[PDB]
């Protein structure tokens, strides 16, 4: 158990608020992105929001961004090392990436959604 976050109030026939699923992969800076959205880079990376994250297969979404650490994944279309991407939000929408580890500009980081 790590970061057991509580108060999962389940919305039992949410009709009202609209759809919040959110589950969107492509990063790719000034798109308008959520926790939601990039949720499914959260189910990418296989893992859920930590006070500090560092090992493959972790994100950490906090303040105004989604990090996140490229675990190996072996896809046909997407199969490398470990990569700490920071998911900068201009508040509501995605604004920048950046290379946590060289601290440089992003402007693409795609993902092989699953």
């Amino acid at each position: 158990m790590g970061s057991s976050h509580h108060h999962h109030h389940h919305s039992s026939g949410l009709v009202p608020r609209g759809s919040h699923m959110g589950r969107m992969v492509n990063l790719e800076p000034d798109m308008t992105i959520s926790k939601n959205e990039m949720v499914k880079l959260l189910e990418a990376t296989q893992y859920r929001q930590v006070s500090k994250m560092t090992r493959p297969g972790e994100f950490t979404v906090q303040a105004n961004s989604i990090e996140m650490i490229r675990r190996p994944f072996d896809f046909p279309d997407s199969k490398e090392g470990q990569v700490r991407a920071r998911l900068t939000f201009d508040g509501d929408h995605l604004a920048t990436i950046v290379n946590m580890e060289n601290n440089r500009q992003f402007g693409f980081f795609r993902l092989d959604p699953r």
